[PDB]
């Protein structure tokens, strides 16, 4: 995962 741009969306969705 992009640990900025999308954290946010792979802490929520993917897990």
């Amino acid at each position: 995962c992009r640990a900025g741009p999308l954290q946010w969306l792979c802490e929520k969705y993917f897990g």
